[PDB]
RNA sequence: GUUGGUAUGAUCUCAAAGUACCAGAAGCCAUGUGAUCUAUAUAGUAUAACGGGACAUUAGACCGAACCUGCGAUAGAUAAAUAUAUCUU
């Protein structure tokens, strides 16, 4: 998207749920700007950093590190799961 | 051939005066003037504005223009302005 009071390419995406936004000043060129912000996309794409177009791969690798702090949590709560306190 | 009082002119203001050498309070009371600033969602007799985007999706929801509003910094602060100027307010 183009924000002209600030003069600016924005790319807006959701990453883990969160919405996140990235600005790309277009004095340095209107049609540089916007290439730059689309190739950030598309980065984000790729890399599997946009939740809505990620793949099977990057939902795996992801679940590794999703496990890992499951595994902390798991921990920290562990006194209630059990019975005791 | 043993009384010394009575009334006025001047002068002064000495516990004289509806003024008391002059200037000078915050404030009190009476009668009026202000809801064109400002508070009371502008009580419809009246009345408009809000470009776009993200699989956000009937939202006192998100990023952002117009619009409403202005954190902090700098200057100004006998101002360009009796309260502003720049910016991711």
């Amino acid at each position: 998207d183009y924000y002209p009071r600030l003069n600016v390419f924005a790319v807006q995406w959701r990453e883990d749920g969160q919405h996140r936004i990235r600005w790309f000043r277009a004095a340095y060129g209107l049609t540089r700007a916007m290439r730059a912000a689309e190739n950030f996309r598309k980065t984000l794409e790729a890399t599997g950093r946009v939740d809505n177009w990620r793949t099977a791969r990057h939902l795996r690798q992801q679940m590794l590190e999703r496990r890992q702090q499951l595994k902390l949590r798991k921990k920290r709560f562990a006194k209630i799961s059990s019975g005791q306190f």
